[PDB]
């Protein structure tokens, strides 16, 4: 797999390098961002932070199963994940 840094999804919330923090998994939706039929905000407002429950909330069917893997890179760094914790 490919860790990286919290800093990463930080630089990267544009639309440029969109990406979110989903379950120990960042998701590189960049092209999804503008497709997205939620919203393009609800992902980039919160896209290199964590939308994790903001995404499981919001209950993704399996359709989108399919695409957050396909939108699948890496991990990000999960010491510095279990900020909270
Ligand atoms: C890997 C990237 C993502 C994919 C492939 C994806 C895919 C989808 C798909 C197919 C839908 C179907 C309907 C449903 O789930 O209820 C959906 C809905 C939704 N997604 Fe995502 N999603 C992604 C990331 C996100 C993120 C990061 C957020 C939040 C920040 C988010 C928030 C939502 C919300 C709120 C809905 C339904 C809202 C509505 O249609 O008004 N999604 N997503």
């Amino acid at each position: 797999v490919k860790y990286y840094t919290l800093e990463e999804i930080q630089k990267h919330k544009d639309s440029k390098s969109t990406w979110v923090i989903l379950h120990h998994k960042v998701y590189d939706l960049t092209k999804y961002l503008e497709e997205h039929p939620g919203g393009e905000e609800v992902l980039r407002e919160q896209a290199g932070g964590d939308a994790t429950e903001n995404f499981e909330d919001v209950g993704h069917s399996t359709d989108a199963r399919e695409l957050s893997k396909t939108y699948i890179i890496g991990e990000l760094h999960p010491d510095d994940r279990s900020k909270i914790a």
